[PDB]
């Protein structure tokens, strides 16, 4: 009724002239013998709830195993006969059960994924023991998989080259790990949604996303974790990045509008054509915004593309086609407010780098889904984007580097991304602008 | 390189001098023993699939058996020892699949559901042979589900007053269905993921939701599938429409714009404070947009409310704040564009209902999963919900009548909704505009 428009956010909020005074959060369980890709899911899925604005953790037993042992041997420490090692392995789990508590009641987080094998049932009751007295949700993934093929694999892709390998040649290394894993083999209990987990909330991930079982989902966050996971897939892949070609607003310092490729930019979109022949993909998706710079870069692709309205510019509201020497003369205070809080700023009418990210979601979706794919999309977008890929943070954002006539090249290795930078050598200008009390205390 | 503007949809296309010249279709296979939900689920998930734009349409053998047979006497017409009659049945399936095949490869649908009981494998292998010889995509829906209340329910619900019974009372139609379902148990074959069905793809629904088994989802619109099916329930609920209070720009003819409530629209506000108290609703949850008169009418309720931006109202790109009178002046062909394909025009800068569909469509998933919900939005946003509640088509959708200060009360029953309209009794101005050659031929 009485409301008052936030300056930053340009939130309506009921105002507050006596500001004195005055849905549970979620442990994931992970569970599964070793090398199934359970820390591979941990950091995925975390790196996704972080970047559309859900604050998760992943708590790494195996980590806090390392922390406290220092150097690895062999897989004699994992053997179910070994006391004083199961012993302080026990620890581990209890020291991260603890960092997960004060993550969930005391840091503000809302998801701790607690990442270990947590393969017998006694474990995983006294996990549900923990969660129920702090009143939090538990929600299991177990990842099953039993072809020697894609564990042999992952041992190489992830184990060998792991701190605990630092020793060792490849051969010795996969040797110890596998006599690592058949340590777990005898008192392994697989979640049983029919008899026994009938009462638990759970994902099986079977054969690596082959087939999925579900059992009760409770919430509007399990829903989208169990989409997620059954729309990512580990096919090897490449993704490329990059805006339209230079346009005649790049020309004019203007932000936004519709203008078309200047002449480098046409210049620029050869030399796209010309790289993308060059890297020989058997299949190669294009996607565009719909906006008509990064529509003609496309054009001279010769190749199919769908054009996506959720990768259109950031909307500048009423700063639409003004260049930034004209902002900060007519409206110095939103100049000012946008240089202090960046991700979080709106234009009036128009749009933050937060409303970028929940426009851009379904575009990440669907990325998951694909297998190679070139995205021509504008500034602010791209950034948005490579912050997901890269795990950047909401406040690096804003400020990630991506100049003109310049491919980023996605590559997954390991846990993540790697990024590897093609510039097509074709002149452009810059459009990147880095981050930039007297008074208002006395001796004034 | 060369484009042009299309008019309407203000879409970047190659300018094409010469229009003189020049991810296969999919069947969704329902099965389970009667009553199990598969028209229900059939009908919904193609309210779902046509209201985000993917043409769908649902083939329900029964109809085609209610039009060759005329009246139904009893369940000795589905006796497995009916010779006969297994004849008709297999012919109306088989004339099903014809218009499957028209419909998919002549009419331009996407997505056909066949939405029968095929309890057999032979019955669900004849339905793959007909998918492959024809190049379409298979996809398995199964409910699963023995809860003897449940299935007692849903004859109540649907069955007992289907045109089947026009002529029974309530205790003989139900004693009549019962028999009629255990004419399909002897026969009934489950899918089998295990064994048999290992390359099927599949979604087995199993007590209403409370369990999935997931076997090689292909696609996006079979991952969509998935999702939506694990995020909708049958739980009985309400969910209430309506528009902020009046505004000032209501009161001067202006489109969009962020004014705050007139005092008529501050009155409907206490009125719609009072008419929710009225309701005795055990939880509520209120959804706002993030512009001010919405916000305005949810403080009045004195009840928590979540902001969202997707409610904010149909953006109207360089035509923001200007009456229809202005628009018509200042932009005659623009106003004449959209009264010719209101649905499909976009505004210069601005949005259409068609992009204002796909911006709602994480609005309309959150609905499904929850129970009471009463969402304060905006003219154009509640015609688009109202068409996917009601089931309209997009043509309609821009000219549904949703006067200011009225609550509209949709309730689930039977395979829909039924609305409820309930006036607060604030007068307030009317926002409703109705759908509205000489020379371009000779004699001219
Ligand atoms: N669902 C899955 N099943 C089996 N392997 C997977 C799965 N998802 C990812 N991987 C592979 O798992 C490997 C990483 O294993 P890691 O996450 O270190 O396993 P863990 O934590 O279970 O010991 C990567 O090679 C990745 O490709
Ligand atoms: N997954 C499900 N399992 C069981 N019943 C359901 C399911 N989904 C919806 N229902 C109920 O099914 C009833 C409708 O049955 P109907 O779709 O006519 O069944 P069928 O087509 O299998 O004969 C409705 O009462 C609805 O609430
Ligand atoms: S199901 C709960 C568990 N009980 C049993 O394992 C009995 C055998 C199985 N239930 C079965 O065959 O059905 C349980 O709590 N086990 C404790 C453990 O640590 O193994
Ligand atoms: S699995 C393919 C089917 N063969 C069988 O049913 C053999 C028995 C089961 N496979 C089993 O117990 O594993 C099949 O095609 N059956 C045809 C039918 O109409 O029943
Ligand atoms: O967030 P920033 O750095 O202002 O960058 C986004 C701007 O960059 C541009 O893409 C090019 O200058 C403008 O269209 C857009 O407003
Ligand atoms: O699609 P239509 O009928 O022009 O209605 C949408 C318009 O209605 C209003 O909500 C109220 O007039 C405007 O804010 C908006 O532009």
């Amino acid at each position: 009724l009485e409301l008052t428009q936030s300056r930053v956010q340009k939130i309506w909020v009921p105002v507050d002239h006596r500001p004195s005074l005055p849905n549970s959060p979620t442990v994931i369980v992970m569970v599964g013998l070793p090398a199934r890709g359970k820390t591979y899911i941990s950091k995925k899925l975390t790196r996704y709830l972080n970047w559309i604005g859900v604050p998760t953790k992943v708590f790494n037993v195996g980590e806090y195993r390392r922390e406290a042992v220092k150097q690895y041997s062999s897989y004699n420490f994992f053997r179910p006969d070994n006391e004083e090692a199961m012993k302080v392995r026990k620890q581990c789990a209890l020291a991260a059960l603890r960092d997960v508590k004060s993550y969930l009641a005391k840091e503000g987080g809302q998801i701790a994924v607690f990442d270990a094998t947590n393969t017998t049932r006694e474990r995983r009751h006294m996990i549900l023991h923990f969660a129920k007295e702090n009143d939090f949700k538990a929600f299991f993934i177990e990842s099953v998989c039993d072809d020697p093929t894609v564990v042999a694999s992952n041992i190489m892709e992830v184990k060998i080259s792991s701190p605990d390998y630092k020793d060792c040649n490849s051969a010795e290394a996969m040797d110890d790990f596998m006599k690592r894993i058949s340590c777990y083999e005898a008192s392994y209990q697989p979640l049983d949604p029919d008899k026994c987990d009938r009462d638990l909330s759970l994902i099986k991930v079977i054969d690596v996303g082959r087939r999925f079982l579900v059992n009760r989902v409770q919430d509007h966050i399990q829903s989208r974790i169990v989409y997620y996971l059954m729309n990512i897939h580990v096919q090897p892949r490449t993704i490329y990045l990059c805006r339209h070609g230079e346009n005649e607003h790049n020309l004019q310092g203007r932000i936004g509008g519709d203008s078309g490729l200047s002449s480098r930019g046409k210049k620029f979109a050869s030399a796209l054509s010309k790289f993308v022949e060059e890297q020989n993909l058997k299949d190669l998706r294009v996607w565009t915004s719909q906006l008509k710079s990064t529509i003609q870069t496309a054009e001279a692709l010769r190749l199919p593309y769908e054009q996506w309205k959720a990768l259109n510019e950031i909307d500048a509201g009423v700063c639409e086609e003004l260049t930034y020497e004209e902002i900060r003369d007519t409206y110095p205070e939103e100049y000012a407010l946008r240089e202090q809080d960046k991700y979080y700023y709106r234009y009036p009418t128009g749009e933050s780098y937060q409303d970028l990210v929940q426009r851009l979601e379904p575009v990440i979706m669907e990325l998951e889904r694909q297998e190679n794919v070139l995205v021509i999309c504008h500034q602010a977008v791209l950034r948005c984007l490579l912050a997901y890929f890269l795990d950047k943070s909401a406040e690096e954002m804003p400020y990630l580097k991506c100049p003109l006539h310049t491919v980023l090249k996605l590559t997954p290795v390991a846990y993540g991304c790697r990024v590897e930078s093609i510039y097509l050598n074709v002149e452009s200008v810059c459009t990147h602008r880095e981050r930039s009390n007297p008074l208002m205390r006395r001796n004034s």
